[PDB]
């Protein structure tokens, strides 16, 4: 993945994303067109 | 987890999860801290 | 795959890969499309 | 190992494993540290 890739799409590093609640991770991925 | 908490954590029912390949079940459990 | 091509594809030596749990080896082989 | 545990560890059934050359059976057992 890499932070810069995560920052570019989600506005936060992978570390931060990974700490979000699971249902927020699977919201953000829907919003960003990823699945 | 109870069935309801399983849905709340995994985002699918225990029955949906159990139809996934074992390798993917034991990814999804590890992804969280439930294995 | 040759040792050098294995490292290019999986990002790690065959030795390291073999230390992974089978579920993760059989995730990675899926993620890359290998048997 | 039980039959199901053997599949979980080696990635194949006991009867499939039996159709590997003995040198490879005796590779796999060592790769898994099962001795």
């Amino acid at each position: 993945l890499s932070d810069e890739d995560f920052k570019a799409v989600f506005g936060m590093t992978r570390s931060a994303f990974a700490n979000l609640p699971l249902w927020k991770q699977x919201h953000l991925k829907k919003e960003k067109g990823l699945f």
